[PDB]
């Protein structure tokens, strides 16, 4: 019947989509987001980030995050919860602070404990740390790395696990889906977390790809299995395949094969639990505001009509 029914028939836990709170007032949008043939899982694109949830220190705010959970609960959809520790979308008090290791650690741990406890029981997975790596596999020089050093990563995981021992704890990043220094360094993050004694359950592969320049099915699968070999699960967490505009029939067809290989890579790898696309309609994609000249990245167009990529995904899921 749809992406989620097809995914589950192949043993995946879900096919799902991100969304954001302004979109939930569009009734036609909501109807399709709520179609559980296509979506069995929801990620909040923004309302669980640090700026949204802890706008002042020790002053938490959950209305917007909770509204997305409420919609998923209404529909019987799973949640992925996104994201606890990240260098972007920090409130001013974090980025402007004069910190020591002890005072930033206390603020970081408090952030994690409060947000995870609030959502205890409500999330399939958390993206506990997001985008901790440079492209060469060194650590990104965020405020957390500058002040705390590499230990911020396992400390974040351990803190989340203490607050909610049941939820799957993920490391999430982009450009870790293809073979290379960054992917290898993501494997090393998994190893480091476990060497500290902290828990890590999954690797989240953002999968912000480019039409005609998407990793091949074979490389995607080698990379997925490089993580599942480590005793973790994997998921594609933010899948979109941006095209260099303008859109054409030929580009739409290439986009379909590109999406097909992603889905098929996941099915081929036991331990790949699911795919989430980063929203579902071109109308609401983040891409054009960030990648000048690119767009049309998703399986439905800006009029909410399926594109060839929808069929590519179904074919990769063996439906
Ligand atoms: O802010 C980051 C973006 O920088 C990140 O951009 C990458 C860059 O490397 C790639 O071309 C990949 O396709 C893009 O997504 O994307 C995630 C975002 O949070
Ligand atoms: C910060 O302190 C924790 C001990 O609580 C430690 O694991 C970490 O390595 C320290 N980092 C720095 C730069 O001192």
């Amino acid at each position: 019947a749809g992406l989620n029914t097809a995914a589950k028939a192949k043993g995946l836990k879900y096919f799902g989509s991100a969304t954001d709170n302004p979109e939930l007032t569009d009734s036609a949008y909501v109807a399709q987001l709520s179609n559980t043939d296509d979506f069995g899982q929801i990620t909040p694109g923004n309302s669980m980030k640090w700026d949204a949830t802890e706008p002042s220190q020790n002053s938490f705010s959950f209305a917007n995050g909770d509204a997305v959970v409420n919609l998923a609960n209404k529909n019987g959809q799973l949640m992925r919860c996104h994201t606890l520790v990240w260098h972007s979308q920090l409130p001013n008090w974090v980025s402007s602070g004069s910190w020591t290791n002890a005072t930033l650690l206390a603020a970081m741990k408090n952030h994690i404990t409060n947000v995870v406890t609030h959502y205890k029981g409500k999330c399939y997975a958390w993206d506990v740390v997001n985008e901790a790596l440079n492209e060469d596999g060194t650590f990104r020089n965020s405020v957390f790395y500058q002040i705390i050093g590499p230990a911020y990563i396992p400390i974040a995981f351990a803190t989340a696990a203490a607050a909610d021992p049941d939820v799957k704890l993920y490391y999430n990043d982009y450009n870790i889906e293809y073979s290379g220094a960054k992917a290898t360094a993501a494997q090393n993050i998994v190893k480091m977390i476990k060497a500290y004694g902290a828990k890590i359950d999954g690797v989240g592969l953002q999968a912000h790809f480019i039409v005609g320049s998407t990793p091949s099915q074979s490389d995607l699968t080698t990379v997925l299995k490089g993580y599942t070999a480590l005793g973790v699960e994997v998921a594609y967490t933010e899948l979109d395949i941006r095209m260099q505009l303008p859109s054409t029939a030929a580009k739409l067809a290439q986009q379909s094969t590109d999406f097909q290989g992603v889905a098929a890579a996941c099915v081929s790898t036991t331990g790949c639990v699911g795919v989430t696309i980063w929203d579902w309609t071109d109308k609401y994609s983040w891409v054009p505001s960030v990648f000048q000249g690119y767009g049309a990245p998703l399986p439905w167009d800006e009029n909410y009509v399926k594109k060839p990529a929808y069929d590519g995904l179904m074919a990769g899921l063996g439906a």
